[PDB]
């Protein structure tokens, strides 16, 4: 694992996390699933504990975007860049941001929200990039064949335990 320069983390262990908007593309059930699904991976391996809010500002914003939408790496239409988010801090560091000019899916053929969630996540606990092309933190995306088969990686629970420990 890597993580990110200056070992940026937080310094609690409760977090909070707000789905700003939705998109277009899964009803908004399927989305809370991606994203609770996505948080669970890393709360599971971890003491880290997450609630939701509704309104204000949450540690990890979450949302969906194209192109410009008020940061300095716009989205990039169709392909290529998929999300990203920022590492452990104030304001901006934290959240994740969905390119919704890709379509997203929750099936095994289209951008699987749940993985890129799962990923991006990831960073917004002070995950970088794996060198191991199993991790959930591998910076190349893919999908599975079988979405139930999917585990964290040994590798990604190193990262993420090196940051917060392992859970209680
Ligand atoms: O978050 C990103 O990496 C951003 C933005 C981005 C581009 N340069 C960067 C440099 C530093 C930080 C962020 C970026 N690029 S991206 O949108 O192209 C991207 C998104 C997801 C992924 N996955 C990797 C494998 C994975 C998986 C693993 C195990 C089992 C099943 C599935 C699912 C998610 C990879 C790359
Ligand atoms: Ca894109
Ligand atoms: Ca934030
Ligand atoms: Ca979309
Ligand atoms: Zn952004
Ligand atoms: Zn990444």
């Amino acid at each position: 694992f890597r993580t990110f320069p200056g070992i940026p983390k937080w310094r609690k262990t409760h977090l909070t996390y707000r789905i700003v908007n939705y998109t277009p593309d899964l009803p908004k059930d399927a989305v809370d699933s991606a994203v609770e699904k996505a948080l669970k991976v890393w709360e599971e391996v971890t003491p880290l504990t997450f609630s939701r809010l509704y309104e204000g500002e949450a540690d990890i914003m979450i949302s969906f975007a194209v192109r410009e939408h008020g940061d300095f790496y716009p989205f990039d239409g169709p392909g290529n860049v998929l999300a990203h988010a920022y590492a452990p801090g104030p304001g901006i560091n934290g959240d994740a941001h969905f390119d919704d000019d890709e379509q997203w899916t929750k099936d095994t053929t289209g951008t699987n929200l749940f993985l890129v969630a799962a990923h991006e996540i990831g960073h917004s606990l002070g995950l970088f990039h794996s060198a191991n092309t199993e991790a959930l933190m591998y910076p190349l995306y893919h999908s599975l064949t079988d979405l139930t088969r999917f585990r964290l990686s040994q590798d990604d629970i190193n990262g993420i335990q090196s940051l917060y420990g392992p859970p209680p």
